[PDB]
C-alpha cells in the first residue's frame, strides 16, 4: 500500500468506513482501547475492540476514486468485510431528517472507475452482501431505530446542475443520494468482499434538525452498525 | 391491452409469472378452480385460489421486450405484485441441478429496452423488492428446499458466442444467467410494482456434465412453485 | 436445440415466420397436408407443402431475444431462408390499414443483443436479402396488392414513452415500426441466412376484422409464392 | 453555399458524384456540351446533357464530412437525386478487380457526423433509394457488366490499423469498403434525397490502367443511363 | 502513398497544410522557386524556399477523414512538422473578422475516425505541440498581428442543426469552430509529429452581422501566412 | 458551502491546491504569517502572504469527485486561479525521479463526473490556462529546475488492472499518470477559472530517490509555483 500506512495486523477484518476523518475519530470512542493505526494523507484509521471482537474504523474521503483506493489497501492489510456509514440527502418526502436508510442497491452513471475495473460498459448489479444487509436491518430494529430500505444514486458531481434531479432519480427507484455506494458494492462483488451500507438522512431534497440531534442520530446508528459487524 | 385480452377483474393483484406457457398451465393445477382468463398470442393466464387467496399465473415468453409487454398489460389489468419463476444456468461449480437461486439483483448490457425507458444510459439499480425477496427466503427454508442467494446476469443473446462467458459474469458477482430479471426488476422500480424472482437451476455452465431427469426437474419445479405460491398468498 | 424440439429434417429449408401462435396455425391451412412439427414453449411450427416445395411456418413470439432464439434453432434444424410476416404501425399518413409494407432495412437502438453478437457498438447494415425482397415485390405485384417499400424501426419497448416518436422515426427514413426485423436481418447477415419481411399495416400512428383477415391471408399467399418462387 | 459557388439553376436535379476531381473532369467528356459550373475549393462540378436530360457531375473529395458538405450545398442549388460512383476494396475473394459492386446498405461506426445530425446514437438504417438501386441493376444488366449486390463498410480512417479488418467486416455482411456511402444514404434519408451508389473494385483485400479506365468509363455510362432513366 | 504521388524527397520536413487547394497555390507564391510536387486527386502540394529554408505547402481538403489521409501520406514522404492554416468562425462576440486564433486544444464528438485509431472511446488529450505553438505566438506578435489564444471545437457536420450551438461550445472553453484540428492534434500525438494551428476568423457566430471584403480577408490571409512561414523556417 | 467551512475573505483569489493534507501544512511554512482557515472533513486550507500577495494553500484529496467539490467551494469563497501541485508516475523512461512535469493537457475516460457536468459524452478539450502555464514554465526555468512539458492521463482507478497501461497511455501522447487534472482543467474551462498544474515525478512506470531528495524536490517546485501565483 502507499496511502494507508498501517501495518498488516493493525487493520481488522471487520471495518466501519466513513467519509469524514472527524467522524472516524469521534466514533473511535465507542471502541474499547482505540488505537490510531494510520493518519497518512488524512485517512484516519482506528482499531480497537467491540463485543469481544477486533474492529477498525477507517476514513475513505469523498468520491468513488478515493474510497476505491482505501478499500483496496485496507483489504491488502486483511480487511474483507466493510460497512459504509455516512450521511445523505433523501429523494423522497416521507423520510425525515435523522432517520436512517439501509442501502440495497446503487444506481450510477457509467464510465471512469467502472470502465477501468469492469473493462467495458456493462451495468453490473451494484448491490451489498445480502446476509450482512439483513443483519444490519435486524440490528437497527433491535434498537428501535426508524429506518427505510431502498436503493440510492451514487453521484460523482455534487455541484453539477440538473433541473430534474429529484424526479429523475426518485422515479428510477432511488430514495436518496450519496457518492460512494456504487463503487463500494461493485468493487466488493468483484474482489469477493462482504459489504453493506447505512445512511443518516441529513437533508431532504424533496421537502430540519439541530447539530445535537444529528450527532445523536449518528451515534445511535453507529452502535447498531458496530453491533452488526460483531454479530 | 392488445396482447392479453382479459375482462374487468380477471387478473389478480398477486401474479406468478413464468416464461413457458406449458409450465403456466401445469402449475395452474395447484390452484382451486383454475380458470383460463386469456390465451391470445399464446400468453396463457390462469386465475385461481391458493390457501383461500386469489392469485394468477401468467406466461411472459422469452426476453425483456416480451416480458415488458406482458407486465405492462397485466398491471393495466390490475396486477401490482410479480414473482417470476423460471429456469437458469449456474455460473459457479458449487450449485447443483434442481436447487434454487433467489435473485438479489440483475446485471445487463445496456441499450435497447432500457434506453427507451430510462431515456439515457444510466445504470439504474436493477433490484427486486427487498421485503418480498425475504418472504421467499423464509418460504423456501420453511419447506426445507436447498437454495442460494445472489445476483444474475440477464442476457439478450442466448446463442451469442463468448469465450470468457462464465469467468466474466461469475467474477462480476453473478451466480447464474437467465434472460428476464433485469427488465422485470428495473421496470418494476419505475412503475412502482413489487417484484422478485426464484430460479431453478436446470444447467450449470461451470460443470456442463451433470444432468437432471425429466421427472427430477419437474418435481423440482413443483416443489419451488408451492413455496412461491405461499409467499404470494401470505 | 432446447426450445424448438422439432426433429432434424422436420423443418423445411424455407420458413415463413410470424410472431403469434394463432396466426401460424391459421396460415398452416394454406399448406398441403400440414404437420405440427413442434409446440414446445408455445412456439408452434407447422411443416407441409405449397406448390412443389416443402415449407414450414414457425412462431417467434415478441422481441429480438425471442426471434433470435427461434431463428438460431430452426437453422440448426436446416433452415436457411426466412421470411417474416407480421403486423405493424405506419409512421406516415399516406398508408392505409390493410395495405402492405415490404421492408428494405431496419433502424434500431444500440443494444445488448447486438452488442453480444457484434462484440462492439458498430452500426452494421441491418438489411434483408436483396434478391428475396425483390421476389416479394414481384409476388405482391402479381396478386395486385398495394404495397410500399421502405425501412422500419425495430422498437424494443412497446410501452416506452416518447412524445416525439412518430416525428423522430419518420424523419429518419422509417415508414413503420415493429419489433423483430433488426434482429432478423443482422443475425441473418452474420450467419449467412437469406431473409426478408413483409408487414401488414394494422395501425397508423400518423393518421374490420375481415378487412385484416383477408389482408393477412392474401399476404401469406403472396409470401408462400415467394418462398417457393 | 460557401463551398460550391455554382449559380442556382446551374446544377442539375440529377447528379453523379465522384470523390476525385480528375475523374469528374474525365467523365464530363461523356456529357453533351459540358460546362464547368464550379471549381471552388477543388470541388469541380460540370453540367451538361445526356440523352434528353440535364445532368451534373460533382466532386465530393474524401470522407463523410466532405461529401456531406457537398451534398447539402448541391441540394440548396436544386439537386435531389444523387448517385455516387467510386472505387473500392473487396472484402471477399470472389470479386475481381474491374468488376462492379452495386451498394445495398452501409455499415459504420458511431460517429460525430452521425451524432451531430441524428442527435443521438441510434443505428438508423443507412440504405440507398430502393427504386434507384434497382434501375442501376437494370442498367448494368443491359450493358452486360459483371456486378455484385451487397453492403459496404464506410471507414473513416484509411490508415487506422486493425489486424482483423477483412474478417470482421466481411462476416458482418459487407463485401467491400469505401468511405462515403453511410453519410450519403443516411443524410439522404433525413433530407428526402433519392440516392444510390455503384463502386468499381480497384482492389481485393481478401485475394492494367486500361483495365480500370475502360471499367470506369463503362460504369459511368451505365450510371448516366440510370440518372436519365 | 496512393493519394499524394510525389517522388523521393519532394516533400519537406516542415509543412504548412491548408484545406483549400486554391489557397495552397496562392500561398506558394511567397516561396522561392515554387515547384508543384503533386496534383493527384486535387491535393496540390508545393515545395519551395523561404528565408533560405525548405518548406512545403499541402492541401488537405475538408474534414478529419481527409486530413488524416493527407497527413499520413505526407509523413510517409518525409514530413514530421505540420502547421495547419485555415479559416474559422468565432464563438465569442469579442473577436473580429480578419483577426487570428492560435489553437491550444481541440474539442470533438467521439466515434468515427478516433475509434478506429484509438481502438476505444477514451478522450485522449487533443493538443498541439507546446513549443511550436509558442513559436507561432512569438511570430505573430513580432509581426504585430492581432490574435487570441484558446481551444476550438472540431465539427464533422457543417450543416447539422443545433439550437444551442454557440452557447454550448463557447461555454465549454471553445472560442471558435473549425473541422480539422482534433484529428491533426490527436493523430500527431500518436504518430509522433509536431503540429500546431493558426486560424483566420472569417465569420463570427456570436455576431452574424459584420462581414469582411474579398481583399480584406485575402490580405489577412497573406499576413498570417508570412508569420506561419517564419515559424516553420525558424 | 458545506465541506470547506472557511468564511468569505479567508480564501485568496490565488490558490495552490495539493492532494495531501500533510503537504498543505508542510508547504504553509513557505508563506508569511500562515493561518489555518479550515480543517473540516480533513481539507486543510491555509492562507497567508507571499511576495506581497495573499495566497491560499488548499487540500483537494484524491479523485475527480473530491477535487471538483473543493474547487466549487473555494470558488464560492472567492478563488478563481488554481495551480494544482502534486506527485505522479511517469509513463516515459527518459524522465528521472524528482524532476518536474508542467501539464499541458489531460486525457481521461468518459463518464461519471464529466457526463454530469457536460450533459453528454463529448470530449471537451481538457487543457490549462495558456498564460498561466507559460508563467509556470518561466518560473521553473528561472530557478534552473529540470522539467518536461506534456499531457498526462487522469485515472479514476489507481488499482484497476491493465496489462498495457504504460504502452497504451504513453503512445497516446501522455508522459505521466495522475488523477485530478482532467477534472480541474475541464471544470475550470467551464466555470471560467484560470488553472494550471505542475507535478513531481515520484515514480517511473516505464523504468530511485530518498525521502529527503523528494521533499527537497517538492519544496523547490513549491517556491516556483508560489512565485507564479504572485507574478
Amino acid at each position: 500500500p502507499v496511502h494507508i500506512l498501517a501495518k498488516k495486523g493493525e487493520v481488522a477484518e471487520r471495518v466501519l468506513v466513513v467519509g469524514d476523518p472527524g467522524r472516524a475519530r469521534l466514533l473511535s470512542t465507542l471502541l474499547q482501547n482505540p488505537k490510531l493505526t494510520n493518519e497518512n494523507r488524512g485517512f484516519l484509521v482506528y482499531t480497537g475492540k467491540y463485543n469481544g471482537e477486533t474492529v477498525s474504523i477507517a476514513t475513505h474521503g469523498i468520491g468513488g476514486p478515493s474510497i476505491a483506493i482505501v478499500l483496496e489497501e485496507l483489504a491488502m492489510l486483511g480487511a474483507n468485510v466493510f460497512i459504509r456509514y455516512g450521511t445523505t440527502g433523501a429523494l423522497v418526502p416521507y423520510i425525515n431528517l435523522g432517520e436512517y436508510i439501509i442501502v440495497t442497491g446503487a444506481s450510477y452513471n457509467q464510465g471512469g472507475l467502472f470502465y477501468q475495473y469492469l473493462r467495458d460498459n456493462a451495468c453490473v448489479a451494484s448491490t451489498p452482501d445480502f446476509e450482512l444487509t439483513n443483519k444490519l436491518v435486524t440490528s437497527f430494529s433491535k434498537r428501535n431505530l426508524k429506518y427505510y430500505v431502498g436503493n440510492v444514486f451514487s453521484s460523482d458531481a455534487f455541484y453539477a446542475e440538473d433541473e430534474e434531479f429529484v424526479k429523475k432519480w426518485s422515479s428510477r427507484g432511488n430514495i436518496a443520494v450519496e457518492m460512494e455506494c456504487a463503487t463500494l458494492f461493485t468493487l466488493s462483488k468483484v474482489k469477493g468482499w462482504k459489504s453493506a451500507t447505512v445512511l443518516v438522512v441529513s437533508d431532504n431534497l424533496a421537502k430540519w434538525i439541530t447539530k445535537e440531534e444529528l450527532e445523536k442520530s449518528v451515534m445511535d446508528g453507529a452502535k447498531a452498525v458496530l453491533d452488526t459487524l460483531t454479530s
